[PDB]
Parts: C-alpha cells; sequence; structure tokens
C-alpha cells in the first residue's frame, strides 16, 4: 500500500577500467559460434529469460 | 496506493573508461556466426525475453 | 503494506580495474561453441532463468 | 657515427584508463600552495632540471 | 661508432587501470604545502635533477 | 664500438591495476608538508639527483 523504493540499484555496472594491449588477436570460425570480448554490460528482465553471452554450435533437427 | 520509487535504477551501465591497443585484428568466417567487442551495454526488458552477445551458427531443419 | 527499501542492490558490479596484455590471441573453432572475456557483467532476472557465459557444442535431434 | 636509434621510447605514458566518482571534493587554502589530481604526464627534459607536481608554501626572506 | 639501440624504454608507464570512488575528499592547507593524486606520470631528465611529487612548507631566510 | 641495446628497459612500470574506495578522507595541514597518494610513477635521471615522493616541513636559516 506504500511500497517504497528510494535508491534501488538492480542490473547495474558502475565505476569501471580496462585496458588491453594485445599485439595479434585472430578468431578463424567455420560453422560454428564464437562470442569474445564483452564488457561492462547490464540486464534486467522482467518475466522472462535473460542471457548475455551465449554461444550455439549449430542444430540439426531433419525432418 | 501509493507505489514511490525515487531513485530506481534498472539496467545501467555508468563510469567506464575502456583503451583498447591492437596491431592486428582479424576475424575469418566461413558459414558461422561471430560477435566480439561489446561495450558498455544496457537492456531493460519488461514481459519478453532479452539477449544481449548472442551467435547461432547454423539451423537445418529440412523438410 | 508498508515494503521500504532504501539501498537495496541486487545483481550489481562496481569497482573493477582490470589490465590484459597479451602478445598472441587465437581461437580457432570448428563445429563448436567459443566464449571468451566476459568482464564485469551484471543480471537480475524475474521469473525467468539467467545465464551469463553459456556455450553449447551442437544438438543433432533428427527426425 | 652510426648512432641508430629506432623504436626508442623516452618520457612515455601510453595505454591509460581512470575512473573518479566523487561526492564531494573540497579544497580550502590559506597562504600555501595545494596541487591534487595530476594524471597521464609525460616529460623530457635535456641540460635542465625537471619537476612535475611540486608545491611550495612560502617563502620570506626580507632585506 | 655503432651505437644502435632498437627498442630502448626509458622513464615509461604503460597499461595503468584505476577506479578511485570517494564520497567525501577535503584538504585544508594553511601556510603549507600539499601534493595529492599523482598517476601515470613518467619523466627523463639529463644532465639535471628530476623531481616528481615534491612539497615544502615554508622557508625563512631572512636578512 | 658496438654497443647493442635491444629491449633495454630502465625505470619503466606497467600492468598496473589499483582499485581505491574511501567513504572519507581528510588532510589538515598548518605549516608542514603532505603528499599523498602517488602511483604508477617512472623515472630515469641521467646525471642528476632523482626524487619522487619527498616532502619537507619547513626550514629556518636566518640571517
Amino acid at each position: 500500500v506504500l511500497y517504497v523504493g528510494s535508491k534501488t540499484k538492480e542490473g547495474v555496472v558502475h565505476g569501471v577500467a580496462t585496458v588491453a594491449e594485445k599485439t595479434k588477436e585472430q578468431v578463424t570460425n567455420v560453422g560454428g559460434a564464437v562470442v569474445t570480448g564483452v564488457t561492462a554490460v547490464a540486464q534486467k528482465t522482467v518475466e522472462g529469460a535473460g542471457s548475455i553471452a551465449a554461444a550455439t554450435g549449430f542444430v540439426k533437427k531433419d525432418q
């Protein structure tokens, strides 16, 4: 009847510092899935599924 | 009856500093899926699914 | 009747510093799934499943 | 006779990421010296003195 | 006669990530010297003195 | 006659990650010297003195 939320924080990222130094970065992909380099990501889902870094090679459900 | 939200934060990213120094970056993809380099991403979904960095190679559901 | 949440924090990442120095980084993928390099990720899900770094090679459910 | 310098680096700063989150920052100074917040500074001096963050309160050398 | 320097690095800072979270930061100075918060600083001096974070209160050398 | 330096590193800082979380930070200085918070600092001096974090209260050399 008096639901009060003052400083609610849900699904939050703050205060991040990153450095990446690479000479060579190489990805070779043949018929699959690759997910690389995911940084500072925030998500909130209500009445649903939540996925952030998902990879699936392949699906074969013929006939 | 008196729902009060003052400073609600849901699905938020703030205060991010990133540096990337690379000499060579190479992606080769043959019939698949690649997702690279996702940074400072925020999402909120209501009554639905939420995905951020998703990759699927291939699907074969013939006939 | 008087639900009060003042500084609720759920699914939060804050205050992160990372350095990555690599000379060579190589990923070779043939018909599978690879997920690498996931950093500073926050998620909150309500009435749903939550996944963050998931990989599935392949699925064969023919006929 | 054949002085060769290929990739000489002297007095160099590179690849820096910083985040500063402050609610209140206050400096009160009465007759002195204050130096605050010096970041990512590079200097090279040849045949001379080099100073970067220096503070001197006061000097009294009367008569 | 054949001085060769290929990848000489002198006075160098690289690959630094810093986060600072403060609610209140206060400096009060009366007739002195204060130096605070010096980060990622590089210096090279040739035939001279080198100082980076120096503070001197006061000097009295009257008459 | 054939001085060769290939990957000489002198006075170098690299690969540093720092986090500082403080609620209250206070400095009060009356007629002296304070040096606080010095991070990731590199210096090389040739034919000279080298100082990095130095503090001197006061000097009285009258007459």
